[PDB]
């Protein structure tokens, strides 16, 4: 059970006690969160360089969410009030109606093999779509361990730029399947491997072998819905609201400056939750603003409706590159623990929960816009 | 003197030593570094809600970093390697020709009233724009102590959005001058404070008043020049280099798959300073991302050219939210002891070193990435 009671109004040591024993969490694991210092320094000084020290945030945990039917806690970690109120407090709105409703696909990853020099793009193009197999079993036979796990390169998409500055260019995608890691290493040597073949056929000079952190291929979905009849409130009645949460939304899908806000509140709920798993929080705010905008317009990431039922419906679809096999995941003693708590057994698992508390942090932060107004609930919990 | 010899090979402790007496930290401060727990447990939980504990990351320092002459040492806060070690090469590299050049603009932040139920955006417009001083004067009022400062409200701008999916609406700009704040609490209730008299008269229903992270308004610039003598490699000449950066760039310039990465290491660098000075990196990845796609295209942040005179030079403009005086960079311990290391002392000046570290993180990653081909 996800829910629990007074837990705002419980002390810390409290709330870890509760949480220990609900989770079945050993002393070891208590610990960990009981004191200060869970990270050796020895540990500290092998992630980044020039390590003099280390940083601390506040670790909490949201309550009463619910994914597919299945309770789970999630744990946060920021600096910014009401964060972990709102998420909460709008994820108790959505167990009335089955929590939240989440969906993934393939965690479909791609490098990208940058051909410059080549007199003839657009011939080029095909010579290398022909000799695809070619290239994909050249990928593969680098990292079989990945194919046995299910893993791999999938398929090669060659674009074309012959409106280049410098001038025509040939961008050859290696979308590889990845696991239950992000793929950035992964995928970043097998652009490397087959560097050498493609620069063969084309004739051309490979250039950059990275990734793309615009991991479209990656998404994540999640659903919700809102019985008017809920969001009632003492001025406001629950139709009232509805009009005012379309009234939001249409706003941030026209005009960019409300757009830019909007997604904010909705990474404000992913962000911590990917800090505490300990991956790269930055890789998923450039795949997420950068999806924002595929469409030569900054919109909005979520999609707030009315169904013919009154009901107010709201969805999320974004790339989400996360894993639980990274480098950080696997060396910090509490990024471990984040995904026991979480109970995740894959990255796409983890991925499914991440758009599912964006989603309900950008409902909590209209809700209060279009009800009162913004101050009232953050500022109160922006008490010092 | 920001140079830091044989930095990456002495010991932490060592570290935090020599950073100790270069900047002449008190016990006090260094201890705060040296064991963990800097931030108690009564503070914590006044931060967030539902604090169970706290969750630690690895708190380095740059090195070589020059910013107008000025030398300085630069805070991180990340997990990912490499990003430390290539901040401070590059910072290295332009030391020869100046270091960083930077520069911004006033700390303009504005805030948002949208309008809806109005029959008549357009009149209604100029009903605002005529009665613009009032509505100023009004804004400034609430906040009597900010214009003591030299901040307030500045100018009134009214947009319309006639093709709205559910019907026109107004949106009013409050173009609030901020001082050392993000302004985020600042000019959200100057939007509340307003709102009211606006809806007067417009004669429509005021709905959201919030500010726009997108401040375009707030830019930090930061410059660099490279001398291809600087980026000749033992296999690569510097002239291969330089081509090769600017092969890189064409390539974020014209396809948002590279721009995303590209500006993603861009963000590799202003992020973890962001973290450690305890303001809100998700504000500065909103407002980055959002005006690199102004053009309708998502495009490179910063921008790589070869000066008729064969140096490679480049730039980074971006906006830059962030404060000094905020509500988490003050109740932190080691938010404080950022600010003290960095010794700034505006939060435009902030602003300009962390678009200086972006860029120079940008230039590390591409250099890399040109360098060490097939
Ligand atoms: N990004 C967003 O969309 C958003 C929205 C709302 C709140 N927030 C949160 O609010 C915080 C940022 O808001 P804030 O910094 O405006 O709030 P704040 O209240 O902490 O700081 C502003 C206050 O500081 C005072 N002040 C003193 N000296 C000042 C100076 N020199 N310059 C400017 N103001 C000065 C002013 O009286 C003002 O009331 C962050 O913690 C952020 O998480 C973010
Ligand atoms: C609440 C908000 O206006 C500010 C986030 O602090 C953002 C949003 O609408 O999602």
């Amino acid at each position: 059970d996800s829910r629990l009671p007074a837990f705002r109004n419980l002390s810390p040591a409290a709330r870890l006690d509760h949480i220990g024993q609900l989770l079945g969490l050993s002393h070891d694991d208590v610990s960990l969160l009981a004191n200060a210092g869970a990270l050796p320094m020895d540990i500290a000084n092998g992630m980044i360089e020039n390590v003099i020290g280390t940083f601390e945030l506040p670790y909490a945990v949201a309550s009463n969410f619910q994914i597919n039917g299945r309770d789970v806690l999630v744990p946060l970690v920021v600096e910014e009030p009401s964060i972990v109120a709102a998420a909460s407090y709008m994820a108790k709105l959505a167990r009335a109606n089955g929590g939240f409703t989440t969906s993934s696909s393939a965690p479909l990853m791609h490098a990208q093999v940058q051909i410059v020099g080549i007199q003839d793009p657009l011939n080029a193009r095909l010579s290398l779509l022909r000799r695809k197999d070619e290239i994909i079993e050249l990928a593969n036979r680098k990292d079989q361990l990945l194919n046995s796990l299910g893993g791999g390169c999938r398929d090669i998409e060659v674009h074309t730029f012959a409106d280049t500055p410098r001038g025509p260019m040939l961008v050859a995608h290696l979308i590889v399947d990845v696991r239950d890691a992000m793929g950035a290493n992964t995928v970043n040597t097998m652009a490397e491997a087959v560097a050498p073949l493609m620069e063969a056929i084309t004739g051309g000079q490979v250039r950059l072998r990275i990734l793309s952190n615009l991991a479209d291929l990656r998404l994540a979905r999640a659903q919700v819905r809102i019985t008017p009849q809920q969001l009632e409130t003492a001025e406001f009645s629950g139709e009232a609201v509805i009009e005012g949460i379309l009234d939001a939304y249409a706003f941030a899908a026209v005009d960019p400056y409300r757009a830019a806000t909007h997604n904010k509140g909705i990474m404000n709920g992913i962000d911590p939750l990917i800090v505490a798993t300990g991956n790269d929080w930055r890789a998923v705010e450039a795949g997420a603003h950068a999806y924002a905008c595929r469409s030569g317009h900054y919109g909005s990431l979520t999609t707030w409706e009315k169904d013919n039922n009154g009901h107010l419906v709201g969805t999320l679809e974004m790339p989400m590159p996360v894993g639980l096999v990274g480098g950080a995941t696997k060396t910090h003693p509490l990024a471990q623990l984040s995904l026991r708590i979480l109970g995740v057994k894959t990255a796409q698992a983890l991925a499914e929960i991440a758009v599912a508390v964006g989603l309900a942090q950008n409902l909590g932060a209209m809700r209060a816009l279009a009800t009162e107004g913004i101050q009232r609930g953050h500022m109160a919990l922006h008490a010092r």
